[PDB]
């Protein structure tokens, strides 16, 4: 008999439940609906939902009013659309956490066992006709293929929003501290146990590691001195576990916090710049507080970290991205009169979706250079010859690449969209669309409606067999993108929620944290609330390059 | 120079802060004052502090409208007292937990290292001039002496509000779950990881010794008959590490779930209750959906006694120790439209506090017998001897002991009550009076005051020279009860918050989780908003004994 829950009965968040031998219930509290399948709007549900517009018309007005924008933008109306912008996208993630890669229900071992990833929609029933459920043909298109023939880049197509590839690393830097799949576990469990910004990725992720890591005086962190500038220090003073190639694992072997962070320039000269960044906030603070110990300074010194790092995150990482005239900000303050649980649990459809690699380029322009990949990747003094300075200036001045539209993943990383699309698989994540409702979208009625074009669309009609069928990261990359936008629709509904709801989650940013006395002294409270990349850099470097997350001009 | 903080200048919860060489500065940000020391009461502050009763007051009313209460009780005019009861008693716990044994300010270590017991006041400053901070003699009292002198019961003093020892056991099983201090790691530290009510002392507290002790067959927990009744099963098919003295480690060896559970018939009587509960529970579920596999079960049948677990709980246990008209009562419900946080995290303090050792008979009666300690004291057939009929209606017949007034603990374990308040003092915590404030009250300004008498009131002053410098722990047990008390004011004061904050801040308790589909079947969200002890017995025996936590008559 097949399984009911294999149709998804339940509509608008509803639990779909087996009872008896062939029958299905839906659980609809609390959904706003009623009825078998919860469809029957109760009298405020259906206002909202006859009085609420599209989000494509949302995603409309925030991209236009060149003018009404910059008046909300110097009045309260500001804070308003932010507070509003927060709760409302937040208010989707599940939070106590439900599901996980082993449990398609609530569980109080889902609830403890930080080790599993967690996911907003069960998975795919392992006893369903199709794949995904339903429908589709008895097999998923052939990963490789579905890969180089729609996500495979030809011609470099650049991000039209300006973004650059000093904006690129800081993504994959950043979006490392949450994001680490255990070989070991397998897909569907994760090590960086702390899900979230505890840059559990500079201080490592187990405190022994940390503790290899601390200099263990003054609070800083060890480092060494290379033609005079601070630079992370080598395994030989810092005994901790790498991935650096079998050559020299002695000196230009440098211990971070992020176990690969020395496989490109990128991830490592962030992963500089932040260290040089703690150690300095060390510096200001012990002035500030001389009977201070060791642990003090650092544990403060952390937070900090957590804070700058929340605020940039928003005020500067987002908004570029958004694209919104609105002028987002970062201000815990506003949640504070909410109904919010301060405490994320990584998703991996969150995972998924974040894996933006078509960001980067075909080379990697420097100055008058143009390090191919090979030269790249693994390379190991290229950040030491150029210097930070000069290399985020190199950075800050090439533009990134479209993350969809299609097309636009280079060739050399082209196999790791592969393994997402065979991971999704193994994670059994429901179709696309299944994800378009469960964040508030309707669901795409065929691949010319998904796509802009016709060309993709007919041939993965032809793949797939119904539009239902579509996958979950395929869908993301292979949507239209908004006009002159780095990346469709889907991406923003689906992502905000998830990282909103992470950057708003963390401790920090809670009533009972957010005292400048958890930053001991106004001053570290200031840091946070005038962080900036221009600043991170700059104030720990000799000289003042260009830095920003777009090209200039 | 003296340490500042070691007079604790900051009043209303404001954190003291160490500025320069010398100085310091109090961070009252929403304490609700203002200042150097957070003394100058905000506008409305000074309306609720000018209108407020003493909880004195409150305890009054609470327990004499005779007649005003079973009104209360019989209306809405209930819930709303519930629901602000709970509100109140729990906005003062702060959550995110605070700061730790090793940490007496915020840290990302503090917050993820769930090793760490929490504490609410940080501790007394390892630099300061007494043990206590700024008063007393630079020796607190020996105590071994203080011990023997004031809490070593004489003439067994039973508790006027009825409690029997049916209730006594269930406390200490209980109780059991959250709090398991490390021999290993030490004071301050503690095993027992999820930090509440999470049954891990039935289903263990890691994930192997749940499988060591899991059936893996219709969710099941492994079990024997023993004269046709259900009992838990031996280490022979239950390799779990246990506590069982050396002797017949094979049969009468039983295993549960928390290590120490055999070393008294009552620990292992619920044990086995609760076991043959959960079974139970399981029956009854797997009938309602056939297509389940185990794993699910098994969760499901959890929750549902973490469920039942909650209500009882309140609905009960914290009844009859309260003696409240007012008609407690559990329903998540109730929070719904507040601003609470889903996460405990045990104290330290809470841990202290709980010692209710005083709670223990001087023998043990059961029909003709009376079982002296060394007949019970891990006795191992006792239980299988008797029955938990039999065993159970021999609880809930023998009256408990008062916990406060001072001088009511055995001898036998008198030594417990010696080593908190050695272990208090490894710990460093702040002073009862300085705990008092902290939880809405004023501080005692005599032992006289303290104490409802003079003799010990005296005695003590001589010990500790100054009212201020009286510890946590003793101070607790020797505050004068409440009239017809089984313990003073303090108690309750202190305890509430921390209790209902844990009762209510398990994440069954969310909105996200609080659903029929939760507990699979509405016939699971029944059995929690029904549970009760009369329930969890006779359904899982021959027979329907006497159960209560209270004598009868
Ligand atoms: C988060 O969740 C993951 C699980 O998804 C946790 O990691 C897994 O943990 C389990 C348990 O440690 C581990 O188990 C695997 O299963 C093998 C099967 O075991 C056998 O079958 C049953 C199970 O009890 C027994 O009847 C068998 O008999 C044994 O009985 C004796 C008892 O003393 C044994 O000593 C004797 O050897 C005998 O075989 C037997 O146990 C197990 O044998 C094998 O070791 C294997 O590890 C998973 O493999 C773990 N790994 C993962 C990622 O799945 C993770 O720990 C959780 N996180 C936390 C902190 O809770
Ligand atoms: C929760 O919090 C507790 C801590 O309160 C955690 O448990 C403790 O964890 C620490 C770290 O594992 C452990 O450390 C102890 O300290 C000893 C001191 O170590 C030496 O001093 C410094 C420290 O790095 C080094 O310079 C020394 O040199 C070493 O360098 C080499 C590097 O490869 C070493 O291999 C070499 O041996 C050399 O000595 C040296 O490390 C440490 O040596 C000793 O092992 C000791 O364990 C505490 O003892 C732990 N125990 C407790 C309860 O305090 C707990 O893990 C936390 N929970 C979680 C999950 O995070
Ligand atoms: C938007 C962030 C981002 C960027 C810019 C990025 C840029 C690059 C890059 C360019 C220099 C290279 C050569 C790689 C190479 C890899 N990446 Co990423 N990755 C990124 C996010 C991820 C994520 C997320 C994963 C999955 C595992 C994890 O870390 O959680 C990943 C996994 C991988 C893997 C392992 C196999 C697999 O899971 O498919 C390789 C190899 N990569 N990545
Ligand atoms: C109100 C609950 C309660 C009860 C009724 C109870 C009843 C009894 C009892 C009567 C039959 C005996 C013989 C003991 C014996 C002991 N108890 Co308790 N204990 C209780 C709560 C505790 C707590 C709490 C601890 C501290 C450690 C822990 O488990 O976290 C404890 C610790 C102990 C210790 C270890 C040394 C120490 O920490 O002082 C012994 C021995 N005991 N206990
Ligand atoms: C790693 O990067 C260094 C630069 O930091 C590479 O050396 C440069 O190589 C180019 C041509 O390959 C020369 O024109 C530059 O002058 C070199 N820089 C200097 C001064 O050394 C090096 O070849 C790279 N290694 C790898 C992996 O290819
Ligand atoms: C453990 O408990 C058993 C009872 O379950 C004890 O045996 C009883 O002992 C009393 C006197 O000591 C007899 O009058 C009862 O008739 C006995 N019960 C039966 C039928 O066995 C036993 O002595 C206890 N063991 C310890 C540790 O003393
Ligand atoms: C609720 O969802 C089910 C599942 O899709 C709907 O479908 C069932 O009933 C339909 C109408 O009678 C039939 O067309 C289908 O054969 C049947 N499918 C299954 C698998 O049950 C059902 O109609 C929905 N009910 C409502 C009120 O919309
Ligand atoms: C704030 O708290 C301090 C600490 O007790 C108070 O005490 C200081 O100032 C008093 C009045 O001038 C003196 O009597 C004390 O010597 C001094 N003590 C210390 C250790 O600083 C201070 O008066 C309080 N201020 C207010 C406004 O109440
Ligand atoms: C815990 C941190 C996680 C993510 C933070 C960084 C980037 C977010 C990732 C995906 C977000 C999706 C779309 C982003 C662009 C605009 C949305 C943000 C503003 C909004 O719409 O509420
Ligand atoms: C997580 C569970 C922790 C504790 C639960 C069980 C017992 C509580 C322990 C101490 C409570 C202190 C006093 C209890 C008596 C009355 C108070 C409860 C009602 C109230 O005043 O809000
Ligand atoms: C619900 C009350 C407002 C009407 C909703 C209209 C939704 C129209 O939808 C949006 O309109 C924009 C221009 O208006 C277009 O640029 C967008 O592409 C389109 O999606
Ligand atoms: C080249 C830069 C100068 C541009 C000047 C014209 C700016 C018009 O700007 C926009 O025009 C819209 C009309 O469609 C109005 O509805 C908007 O409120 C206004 O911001
Ligand atoms: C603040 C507005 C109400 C007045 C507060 C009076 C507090 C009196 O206090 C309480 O009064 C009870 C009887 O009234 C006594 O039984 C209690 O022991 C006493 O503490
Ligand atoms: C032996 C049981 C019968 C008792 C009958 C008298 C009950 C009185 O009961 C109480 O009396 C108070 C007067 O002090 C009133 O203020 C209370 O409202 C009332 O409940
Ligand atoms: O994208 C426009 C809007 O779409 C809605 O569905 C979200 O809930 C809003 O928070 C968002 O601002
Ligand atoms: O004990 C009476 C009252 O005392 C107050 O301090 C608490 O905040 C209340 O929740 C409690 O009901």
């Amino acid at each position: 008999p097949v399984n009911p829950c294999c149709y998804y009965p339940c509509q608008h968040q509803g639990i779909c439940v087996r009872f008896g031998l062939d029958r299905y219930q839906c659980d609809c509290t609390r959904t706003g609906y009623s009825g078998p399948n919860c469809t029957i709007p109760e009298i405020w549900t259906w206002l909202r939902t006859t009085l609420r517009p599209s989000p494509s018309f949302i995603h409309f007005l925030l991209t236009h009013g060149r003018w009404l924008w910059d008046f909300v933008n110097a009045t309260f109306i500001r804070d308003t659309l932010m507070r509003l912008v927060l709760t409302v996208r937040s208010n989707l993630i599940p939070s106590p956490p439900t599901y996980n890669i082993a449990h398609d229900y609530i569980s109080w071992e889902s609830f403890s066992n930080v080790s599993y990833y967690t996911r907003i929609l069960p998975s795919v029933p392992r006893d369903c006709p199709t794949p995904m459920g339903t429908k589709g043909k008895k097999q998923l298109p052939d990963a490789e293929f579905l890969s180089r023939r729609f996500l495979l880049r030809r011609k470099f197509i650049p991000d039209p929003q300006g973004t650059n590839l000093m904006f690129a690393f800081f993504a994959q830097h950043f979006t490392h501290q949450f994001f680490k799949t255990s070989g070991k576990m397998g897909p569907g469990f994760t090590k960086a146990l702390g899900h979230g910004v505890d840059l559990g990725h500079i201080y490592g992720d187990n405190l022994e590691r940390q503790y290899q890591l601390r200099l263990f005086k003054d609070g800083k962190l060890k480092y060494q001195m290379l033609n005079g500038e601070v630079y992370p220090p080598s395994v030989e003073e810092a005994p901790v576990l790498m991935h650096y190639p079998r050559g020299i694992p002695p000196q230009s072997q440098m211990a971070v916090g992020q176990e690969v962070f020395g496989l490109l320039p990128g991830l490592m000269l962030y992963a500089t710049i932040w260290l040089r960044e703690h150690n300095r906030v060390c510096d200001l603070l012990k002035a500030e507080h001389p009977t201070w110990g060791d642990e003090q300074l650092f544990q403060t010194a952390r937070l900090i970290l957590i804070g700058e790092t929340i605020k940039i995150v928003i005020e500067e990482y987002v908004q570029q991205l958004s694209g919104y005239f609105l002028q987002l900000k970062f201000d815990p303050e506003l949640l504070f009169g909410a109904q919010f649980q301060y405490r994320n649990r990584i998703a991996m459809e969150f995972n998924q979706l974040y894996h933006w690699h078509p960001l980067m380029p075909d080379s990697f322009r420097v100055g008058p250079q143009d390090y191919s990949y090979e030269q790249f990747l693994f390379n190991t003094s290229m950040l030491v010859d150029y210097g930070v300075e000069a290399l985020v200036d190199a950075f800050s001045r090439q533009p990134a690449g479209r993350i969809g539209g299609g097309r636009n993943i280079d060739h050399h990383i082209l196999h790791v969209a592969v393994d997402v699309i065979k991971e999704s698989r193994v994670l059994r994540l429901q179709p696309f669309n299944e994800y378009r409702k469960r964040f508030g979208m309707k669901p795409y009625t065929s691949f010319q409606e998904l796509t802009g074009e016709k060309e993709m669309a007919a041939e993965l009609e032809e793949l797939y067999g119904d539009i239902d069928a579509l996958e979950f990261y395929p869908g993301l990359l292979l949507e239209k993108c908004h006009p002159n936008s780095i990346f469709g629709e889907s991406m923003i509904e689906m992502g905000a929620p998830f990282s909103l709801k992470g950057l708003l989650g963390n401790p920090i940013c809670s009533p009972e944290y957010w005292k400048a006395s958890t930053f001991g002294g106004e001053v570290g409270f200031n840091l946070v609330k005038t962080a900036t990349l221009k600043k991170l850099v700059c104030l720990n470097t000799k000289t003042c390059p260009y830095v920003s997350f777009h090209v200039p001009d």
